[PDB]
Order: structure tokens, then C-alpha cells, then sequence
């Protein structure tokens, strides 16, 4: 009896995944202090 | 189509009276 025999049968074993916190960093609007907004829907 | 103007800041600069702290004013039309 050895765990190595049943290692390949992944469906028998409990599946645990370690959290990594992977993704894409948020992209902020850095240009706001410099510019003067002119919002008009008929330019 | 609609005509819109780029409201830019132009016009000559304002001029200020900088001499006042120095001179002692004398105001009289009789002079």
C-alpha cells in the first residue's frame, strides 16, 4: 500500500488551490489635474 | 453643422499702478 500508486487518480484526491492574487493592475487617469474638461455632445 | 469656438484665454495683460507706495499723492484741481 502506497500513496504513490493512487497519486495519478486526481479525482479521488481533494483539490486545493493556493490563492495567488493574479490579474491586471488598475489604470488610473493621471491626466486629470492638467486638463480642463469641455464636455459637449455636439462639438 | 454646429459652430463651436475654442474658448481660449487671450487678450492683453492688465496693468497695475505700482508707483503708489512710493509717491505722496497731492490731489487738487487748483494747481
Amino acid at each position: 500500500m502506497t500513496f504513490s500508486s493512487t497519486s495519478n487518480l486526481k479525482e479521488l484526491l481533494r483539490k486545493v488551490v493556493l490563492d495567488v492574487e493574479l490579474g491586471r493592475e488598475q489604470v488610473q487617469l493621471l491626466y486629470k489635474p492638467i486638463y480642463d474638461s469641455i464636455a459637449d455632445s455636439n462639438l
